[PDB]
């Protein structure tokens, strides 16, 4: 693809809005770029000759467009973006623009849960085997940065936002590990739409990959990967594949059956991409985990704090409470955008004379509301842990796990991982 002598038009600012914007000076092509936002992050960045649009879309500058660059966080479904495809005017979004250029085969991964860790754990299989890998997308570096000649392999997360503008994608290795309620905020057309998005990722796929127990991540042969059924399956615990003993899960410094089949979905796609399974193997050994992903991050005086702040949707809550083991009483702290979401799959959980609930940001009421009786509400997660704190006892866990997305109160679901960590630390010490 030749931009040159193209009307460009860049809908969102921020790191990946810059990484478009670097993409097309680099080729030559000053874009212009629009926030609905009134000051975006980056804006400071922007090099003072591309001129920009905030606190609004401007129709004038995107029906005068040759190309919309349009950044995930934007519905195509806005007024806006659905009249310049209406008049025939091409959208596409960064990992598209990416697609168009990459000279190596690409990995590409996506679900409502899991997707960090099998991205990083297919980068770390790469590294282990002597592979030069550029591993980004939704995750770490936007796609664009990247882009590299030396580049022998790229794994890329991929949000259904994401897929829904991509069209020029053709992954070596593709999945879907699981498909459970998100985002629904963006999906007037219900959880079939969103899966929609989803199964975009297999288009021109070399092998897709997919959940033997989730049937949503199908499409319509693909190896598959499951806990007692598919290629690629377990069997202590083993990681097998094909009634073949591959790995006994207690050299794995990763824990839970979740984390175990995210083993073999990473495992399915290292070995669809072609690295050695001994190398594959071994990275699984030592990777230890993500921020922010089920993250101890206090264990003292009889009491551990778990920072697990990139729980945003209820499936991936329900992965860490269900066959949760605790001595004590759970303390657990749920709130913020929940999208939509219907959370009563959490109810199963929180029955019991040990589990205790502490509710806040915008939909903390209809968190509090799952039980009433074990359930406090509050405005902040700052009050609500110092509510908790003087009650935890030892042998007692607290447990971040928001099920909603942190975006009404906090930059990104980090940030709220990184304050949790900081007043676990100010409340679990005398
Ligand atoms: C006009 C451009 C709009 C730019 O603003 C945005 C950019 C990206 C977004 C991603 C998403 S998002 O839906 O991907 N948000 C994450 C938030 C996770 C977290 O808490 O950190 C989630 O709930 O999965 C929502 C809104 C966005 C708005």
């Amino acid at each position: 693809a030749d931009y040159q002598g193209k009307n460009v038009v860049i809908i969102g600012l921020g790191l990946t809005g810059l990484s478009c914007v670097d993409f097309f000076l680099a080729r030559g092509v000053t874009p212009r770029v629009m926030d609905t936002r009134m000051t975006p992050p980056g804006l400071d960045k922007l090099p003072e000759a591309v001129e920009r649009h905030t606190g609004s879309l401007n129709d004038e500058w995107l029906m005068a467009a040759d190309l919309i660059v349009a950044s995930p966080g934007i519905a195509l479904a806005h007024p806006s973006l659905s009249a310049a495809a209406d008049a025939g005017i091409e959208i596409v979004g960064d990992i598209e623009l990416f697609c168009r250029e990459a000279q190596a085969p690409i990995v590409a991964i996506t679900g409502s849960n899991g997707k960090s860790t099998v991205t990083t754990l297919v980068g770390e299989m790469a590294k282990a085997a002597g592979v030069n890998v550029g591993v980004g997308g939704n995750i770490g570096l936007p796609a664009l940065m990247l882009l590299d000649d030396e580049c022998e392999l790229y794994v890329l997360e991929l949000s259904s936002f994401q897929l829904e503008t991509t069209s020029s994608l053709q992954a070596v290795a593709a999945t879907i590990l699981n498909v459970t309620e998100d985002h629904m905020d963006r999906y007037p057309f219900g959880l079939q739409q969103y899966r929609a998005a989803k199964l975009r990722i297999y288009e021109n796929a070399k092998v897709c990959v997919v959940n033997a127990d989730d049937a949503l991540t199908m499409p319509i042969r693909c190896v598959s990967f499951g806990v007692n059924m598919g290629d690629y399956h377990l069997n202590e615990t083993w990681l097998r594949v094909k009634g073949e003993k591959v790995l006994n899960v207690k050299e794995m410094k990763l824990s839970g059956q979740h984390n175990y089949t995210n083993a073999l979905a990473a495992l399915a796609l290292a070995d669809a991409a072609g690295l050695p399974r001994a190398s594959s193997l071994k990275a699984l050994t030592t990777f230890t985990g993500l921020p922010h992903r089920f993250e101890v991050v206090l264990e003292h005086n009889g009491v551990r704090w778990i920072n697990d702040s990139k729980a945003t949707n209820v499936g991936s809550t329900e992965a860490a409470l269900n066959g949760l083991h605790v001595d004590g009483t759970l303390h657990l702290l749920l709130g913020g955008d929940g999208k939509s979401a219907d959370f009563s799959p959490l109810a199963r959980y929180l029955n019991g004379d040990n589990v205790r609930l502490y509710c806040f940001g915008r939909d903390g009421a209809q968190l509090a509301a799952l039980r009433p009786e074990v359930a406090e509400q509050t405005e902040t997660m700052e009050q609500a842990m110092r509510l908790l704190a003087p009650r935890v006892q030892p042998g007692d866990m607290v447990l971040l796990s928001p099920a909603c997305a942190s975006l009404d109160q906090f930059k990104n679901f980090e940030q709220r991982g990184n304050e949790f960590a900081r007043l676990a630390k100010e409340l679990g010490s005398h």
